[PDB]
């Protein structure tokens, strides 16, 4: 195992909080984000994370967040983009809150690879994983505005890989974050099966450039 | 009877298909952001030009409200606005801002304000015009190939949205023509693949890929 | 000026892009399995009716050979013959095979054999018909889909091979397999739009009524 | 307890995955064409190999009836069989039909007619082992693209077929001239070896919540 510890954005969300607790129990040093003082936080600092304050709504919030990040360490060994923010298309804030989603989903994952490169690069292995929403791939009536943001942040997906290549390896999760009876395999999935992708690209030495379906076969229902 | 809006119709692709558009009798308006000859072309072809700073959110809405005062109704709204910027060290959050502003924030809003436009209209279109980039990504060019896959996005969601009344469509670009076929493309491709769209009675959704095969090569 | 060949046009969508190819003003010669009065109608429309047979290699060797006693040339190869086979017990092989045979095989080696005819041509296409089934897999058509899925990536691969003086591009109609008129038509429009293209192959134009955004 | 079936294990990709799942515990099924050292190494360490032809139709029905008189379910069948074949002139039509009845109607057939079997075990999958080249196509290699891509197709329609009792999912690996070539296109510009084909296969195999997906094996070939 590797002594630089592990990145995981807006860790206080469920499935953020699974993959960095599990992260802790197979023995990575974890690196956790948050908004918000919250149990899960206090969870997560019992567990052994280092817990960094990180507002991604806006630029100046991403850099301070990058700022704090740099005085905790100077190697990285993966950098998980799981912060995640869905917000209401509500009459009159529309601008408002798919900039922010944008700043979110998009901006805080630019910033912070072209940031870190140089840390992950101190890592012998060294990964990026993008976590978006598998909404991306028919799009979304309702969601207009984060299901863009979601498909942009798959992007970065393609771009970053061909830019940190060989070194870094670069891939995504695309979740059903939704989630019964709309998915083919018809079960209650934990977010067990999302740390289990994030193993499966962490363990990798050839996978790069690549976004892992994790939906219950919801396309093919 | 109602208008065409193509948005920043001074770039090389939109200043030709606003013309074209002219040329086959539509009326037309467009968006400018610099005073230019081109601009003054389009006024003499007959063109209604509207200034549009999709850069920020305000001079989004100031364009919205202008458009609204020129027309109640609109034929097809066409998302050419586009632009490229570099990834200048200290400017690149400024600059990704901006590209989301111009390619993502503005057909959204343009979109949502003038679905009754559009529905005013028997036959109603938005056409986004991306980049091909996006299929494969860039290595240098990673913020704008993000707000590029973003507008792609938009088309999928707006057709679904917008559905039955509003056919809603993409052509996407090999920009940076403007390859497996080896010729120097004119615009003209382009124009042909909106009036394809627009032609279409039955079409939305879908993206017409104009690259000249470059993903085969 | 040189023909467009169509094939399997006594298809409804087939018989509809002949006669609006024909009144446009091209020559155009067509392909059939089975005489039927549209293919007089053809006929009387202009059109160079061929009898052809897609069902396996002798078939198609043998219309390869009497498409080249008539043309040494083309303007373009429209792969329209489509076959659908319902995948009845005990019968299933002989099916998928079938199906491979016309939509696969036929126009692997039609474009095999008719590069140099294409070539005659200062513009030349092929466009492939297929299904747009194939975006999502069928869990009742699935060899009706994966021989669908095997002709869009003979667009790919012939694109590729043929370039520049070939383009190759394909249509992927909704419920092409349950067609008995709007579909007809989009699909002409699509053709149109492909042939009349200078810098577009390797493409797949999907006319489907947006139903994938539904 | 129930087998994994793994076709065409004589094959370097299929072989080390045989033999890892063995090193695991598992029980495993091999087909093969021809005796070769490879099969002897399969039966050593365990595997069951059977004899199967999948050229045509009946060769095909045979290896099914085979593999019914040895075991009354499967945990998974692992379709890996493969065969390319140059475009030989006046050889095309023969060659493309037979990669179609390796790579497309031998899964088929297979999946159909031992579904029941799949379900007779508590966690069943498919596994289509198809190759990268799907997703650019071929200028060289049309008919044997044309036949991956029609076995990815399979990907998708068996999955919903399936549901809910079988999961079914594809590998798309990048499977000398063409090798110094194809690793300097490459992202990564590492050589793969077998392994990371078998890292895949246990991702799927022990995954609850994937099905109808295909995996991208390439050292980031799209990319580059």
């Amino acid at each position: 195992l590797s002594s630089a510890p592990i990145l995981i954005t807006g860790a206080s969300q469920r499935v953020g909080l699974h993959c960095a607790l599990r992260l802790l129990e197979h023995g990575h040093r974890v690196i956790i984000s948050y908004r918000t003082e919250h149990a899960s936080v206090t969870e997560l600092r019992q567990a052994g994370a280092v817990a960094l304050y990180g507002d991604f709504s806006c630029e100046t919030g991403i850099m301070a967040f990058i700022d704090l990040l740099k005085t905790q360490t100077s190697s990285l060994r993966a950098v998980v983009h799981n912060a995640s923010e869905w917000l209401a298309e509500t009459p009159g804030e529309e601008a408002d809150n798919f900039t922010r989603m944008f700043s979110v989903h998009m901006l805080a994952p630019y910033l912070i690879n072209l940031h870190c490169e140089p840390l992950l690069t101190a890592s012998e292995v060294a990964d990026i994983v993008h976590i978006s929403d598998d909404v991306t791939r028919k799009g979304s009536s309702k969601h207009i505005a984060y299901c863009a943001t979601k498909a942009g942040l798959e992007s970065l997906t393609l771009s970053f890989a061909a830019r940190f290549a060989p070194l870094v390896k670069v891939n995504g999760i695309a979740p059903a974050l939704l989630m019964l009876a709309k998915s083919a395999l018809g079960i209650e999935p934990g977010a067990e099966v999302i740390y289990q992708s994030l193993r499966y690209l962490l363990d990798s030495t050839y996978v790069t450039g690549t976004t892992l379906t994790v939906n219950g076969g919801r396309h093919v229902k």
